[PDB]
């Protein structure tokens, strides 16, 4: 039982082979989830499941630099369901973040922010009960 929004420090930034695991349950009638990998005020990787965008479910991925959002990448495969427990795993690879949900590959996001050692915080927010947030090296 962790408080949301939750800030997970990533000491010395991210590195390839770092695996971040988030466990939680989506609230009933959820609207959004967001994981935000931050480099200071910039958001290196915004992973944003939206439960009702024009009556569609979509995952939006983006980067925020100097307070400006970039070109969105959208994924229509949507493994989350209101009321149900999930596992999100984010594996940092040399050229992209790799995301799996409930042990199935979901998407990859090419690194736009290239100073990986400066991506030193993960913010977790949205309509979830958060059970665990941790990292390890594989
Ligand atoms: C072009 O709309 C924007 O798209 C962006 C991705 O391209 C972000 O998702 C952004 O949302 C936010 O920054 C945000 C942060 C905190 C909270 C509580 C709500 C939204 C916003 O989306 C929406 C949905 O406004
Ligand atoms: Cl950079």
């Amino acid at each position: 039982p962790l408080i949301v929004p939750y800030n997970l420090p990533l000491p010395g930034g991210v590195v390839p082979r770092m695996l971040i695991t988030i466990l939680g349950t989506v609230k009933p009638n959820a609207n959004r989830i967001a994981l935000d990998f931050q480099r200071g005020n910039d958001v290196a990787f915004h992973f944003n499941p939206r439960f009702n965008e024009n009556n569609r479910r979509v995952i939006v991925c983006n980067t925020k630099l100097d307070n400006n959002w970039g070109r969105e990448e959208r994924q229509s495969v949507f493994p989350f369901e209101s009321g149900k427990p999930f596992k999100i795993q984010v594996l940092v690879e040399p050229d992209h973040f790799k995301v799996a949900v409930n042990d199935a590959h979901l998407l990859q996001y090419n690194h736009r922010v290239k100073k990986l050692n400066e991506i030193s915080k993960l913010g977790i927010s949205g309509d979830i009960d958060l059970t665990s947030a941790s990292y390890t090296m594989i």
